[PDB]
């Protein structure tokens, strides 16, 4: 060949600088020097996004009866605590189970602040997003972690010490699943300049035992991305979390009874951190499998949230013993977008989802673990009133965690190329504006930069027509709501299961 | 360990049919029962495209004086023919070189009709685009191949017999590249229900021999995908391809000189076909690398094409002994969209290209072979007149072939779900209309269904702003005009050569 | 002998979950999309009883 | 800081932030760091040693 | 002391020769980006030298203050006076000094 005869000309001809370090703006330049008269018609910008954050919410699953897996697990752990290990008989099954859920929220908070501490020591020349973009996506000021890192470390250690006052079973996979999910960095590819997936809890459950009418886990809001929160705000959040937890007699005898039934080696163990413990991003395909099938349900509903025609639709877990035979009722109203309007794009999520999977042959565990974060709407919630500004949807069942939002961190194409935060569901609405089509195209390109990005459903407001899954398909199926509800029931039963 | 002690429920809960055969419309249905009142706001339509045809054009490599690599190769092959072996003095070097260029067009046409005949025997139940969609994308009537298979077979055999009468050197790797490109299907993911890439000539060079002005090569059009031409149109094309070529007495004199110079074994031989010669799709990442880094230049300019301010910009490989010292002359003008107006989206190609490659370490052969189909504009061609409706762009030296446009085949949105043909460049213009945005969105989704799809530069007419490369970048670099011209000179010289 | 020489399509086309656990309401859904205007004329409810006590 | 000037930790933090004010956030410095990280390996770069309470 | 690259008034200075050599090794053998010259890379290397000098300086300031011995009453107040740092600000917030030194070592690894 000619290439074998003259390899020197081929070598000197094709020496190009590869491996551009992502994290800053790049300008391609002009091939035509007279193209400056067409200013916006030539796109010389080139931005590579680096961080996608999955804003998740811990849930016990769908529950409207006593036949829910949460109530079955409550009855089983109550039998193991009292009827086999001599309990105190000052509480029911549901009080113990809501106490266990409060433990889950505590361990999620500890893994969250441990990830916040461990992220800030990551520095590399090939990625300029490390570690400021991850701290921006977590809603924490990076200067407050640069300046007082030792205070952050000792606060994390003190959280791990104070969380050991109560007890929780180690063999329950719910705790270790939430702690592993909330404390990981997951690259979308096995390359040195990959993109970071993340899991930030926006919801934490706060114990609210007031009155005789039963306990309740009220919502507690976590810092959203772009809010520069310091260590004092996280300490205030932690003290608000254990305000009604420590100093409670019922919680004290519950911790004593769990410490009696399960041994000292049978309880969970929060690991101590120090100055040499840092985490690196790992490649997890099973994380990408459930990230791909993740379906957003929108921002949660609080007591302060105003809804026209929807009163009392807050995301609370109730423990009223006078109604429903004292069941742990938790079924929320989805589709709320954070404010009081119609949110036309959420109608695109009313079709049956497409379960996409890598490879050709799929095991049962792969299909079950790929549908952990999926949620399909089933029936519209009937409003109590003649006028209704939003539209809410009741699901047919969800897993141990739902997805509310997503967060994109990428460099801006305009001066001075700082980080931009883009919050979006799977559904993206593009209304009548000349500045919204190019922004939506840039958001689409930034989404498809990631490998297993969730399947979007873009609604165009000027054509009154939405679009299906905007993702590349390899081996897919159509999932009905009944089969996904069955898989969610299996997942919630297996996660809350404890061995006796 | 709930999955271990209850494996039957885990096995039964995840029995899903995953191998969905592409090639038909799929209605996912409504997950919410009352979502049928939202009309097009719930998109329950899912289509997977199957055919991407890359429409190319053979070129000598932008000759503009005697110092071009094609003229140097003409001098080298003329010294090899007439100085090393006792030849004739009736023909010059440029006549022999353009005879060799016309032999490439004849071999491309033979491989074209051979692929038309060999495609129609492809059938698999998991891909319903076989073989009707490939025959639609190749521009033939699919029913005419099935109804007249015996007349189609001997036509290809007679084309091979009447094109094998002349000689062309097999040591020259121009023919062994073009014939290998023009036949054979190329899957994009090496799976069973993969997507097929193709290569079809948009045009071919028909030999016409004039008097003292020269033996200039002329354009000859080819049927596009929405034509459904029968066998007699291809017979007419083959008849006027060699109408003034087989009727020339001096043609065989220089044809036999190649035979006696290069021997009887170092010649290009055409493979005869029978009823069992069936081609199969193969996986080649070398083809996908140059498919991914490909840039469209537009439709060729003909003598019948009307251009305001561009009277003599027709694509012709001229050779006049009177002017330019008897050199082969070929400098086409790109940027022609087929109509007599300026294509607004062609301004987006004035930025520097992005060479994206898989993996981390790239050899020099991979870099020089990944830039074969790319073509970058350098400077606008000066119009001859006070007004000009289109805008044409002169290249900085193109490679051995140029991509005109692309043809994409997919099933229809509505009844009866027949094949639809989409013709688009690398630049897609979305004008301000009611229904163009969702058509552009489904075009984008169908393009990103393909794995190594070319990078699209979408220009929006409402915002008067275009966007950069719409492709997933993995390991990329910015290519300037000078480096790509340096690569293209090497890639032109490496094909037009003889190692003796 | 089409099933013998094409067994993969036959295997993939019939992957259905068959062991439905009784004890809960099952909504079969609407096969016709515009059948929700017929209200109770389309029964999409399927219940399986579990206990018969002979007193 | 010269000897005899009682400088606190805030002054040293101000000096450090003045040192890397134009260093971090520079595109030319970023591609320079990427090119040195490409030419010299990860084991071929300098290694600032971590300190703790037992290192004196 | 003061860190210096040496005397330089020509292109034959050892600093310029080392700049050209490291530029050849970065670009002409390891595929550089060609957005900078030899001298930009060498001044960047000198900025790295000043960064590592600062890190060793604050590390010495931190490590000196834990030295106490009865036979030498200069330890460690005289060394902290000679370094221009208040010894009370190292007695009172030593952990902040240690974590600042560690954060300097972490941030200096970005380049």
């Amino acid at each position: 060949a000619w290439y074998a005869r003259y390899p020197h000309i081929l070598e000197e001809a094709t020496r190009l600088p590869f491996a551009y370090p992502i994290g800053q703006y790049y300008d391609t330049g002009y091939s035509v020097a007279s193209a400056t008269e067409w200013s916006k018609y030539v796109d010389t910008s080139l931005t590579i996004p680096g961080v996608m954050c999955v804003n998740f919410t811990p849930t016990p699953g769908e529950s409207y009866n006593k036949n829910s897996p949460i109530n079955i697990a409550a009855q089983n752990v109550y039998t193991y605590v009292r009827h086999m290990n001599s309990g105190h008989a000052n509480y029911e099954q549901a009080d113990l189970m809501m106490y266990l859920l409060a433990m889950d929220s505590l361990y999620i908070f500890h893994s969250y602040v441990r990830k916040i501490l461990a992220i800030s020591k990551l520095y590399t020349p090939v990625n300029k997003y490390f570690p400021r973009a991850l701290l921006v996506a977590l809603g924490v000021d990076p200067e407050d972690v640069f300046a007082n890192q030792a205070q952050w470390e000792y606060f994390v250690n003190m959280v791990a010490y104070r969380a050991g006052a109560f007890a929780a079973p180690a063999s329950m996979t719910y705790y270790e699943r939430h702690a592993w999910m909330s404390n990981g960095l997951y690259v979308d590819q096995d390359v040195t300049r990959a993109q970071i997936y993340m899991f930030k809890p926006t919801m934490l459950w706060k114990y609210e035992n007031l009155g005789t009418t039963g306990t309740k886990l009220v919502p507690l809001m976590m810092p959203k991305a772009g809010d520069n929160r310091k260590l004092v705000d996280f300490q205030v959040l932690f003290n608000n979390l254990v305000s009604t937890m420590l100093g409670d007699e019922d919680f004290g005898i519950m911790s004593g009874d769990v410490f009696k039934a399960f041994g000292a080696d049978g309880l969970v163990k929060l690991l101590a951190v120090d100055s040499t413990t840092m985490t690196l991003p790992t490649y997890d395909p099973l994380i990408l499998a459930q990230i791909h099938s993740a379906r957003a349900v929108g921002a949660p509903i609080l007591e302060t949230s105003t809804l026209t025609g929807f009163p009392g639709r807050q995301w609370q877990i109730t423990q009223n013993p006078d109604v429903n035979n004292g069941a742990i009722i938790f079924h929320p109203s989805f589709g709320y977008d954070g404010q009081d309007h119609e949110e036309l794009s959420f109608r695109a999520m009313c079709s049956n989802m497409i379960l996409n999977l890598p490879g050709e042959a799929h095991s049962a565990e792969m299909i079950i673990e790929a549908t952990r974060l999926a949620t399909m709407f089933q029936v519209k919630a009937v409003p109590a009133g003649d006028t209704s500004k939003p539209v809410l949807y009741l699901p047919n069942g969800f897993g141990t965690e739902v997805v509310n939002d997503y967060t994109m961190i990428s460099v801006d194409k305009a001066t001075p190329h700082d980080l931009t935060i883009h919050t979006f569901f799977n559904n993206i609405l593009v209304p009548n504006a000349k500045e919204n089509y190019v922004a939506n195209l840039e958001l689409l390109n930034n989404i498809i930069q990631f490998d297993w990005a969730p399947q979007l459903y873009l609604t165009y407001g000027i054509a009154q027509e939405s679009f299906g899954p905007f993702a590349q398909l390899n081996d897919w199926t159509i999932l009905t709501g009944e089969t996904l509800a069955r898989m969610h029931e299996v997942c919630v039963t297996s996660m809350f299961d404890v061995p006796q």
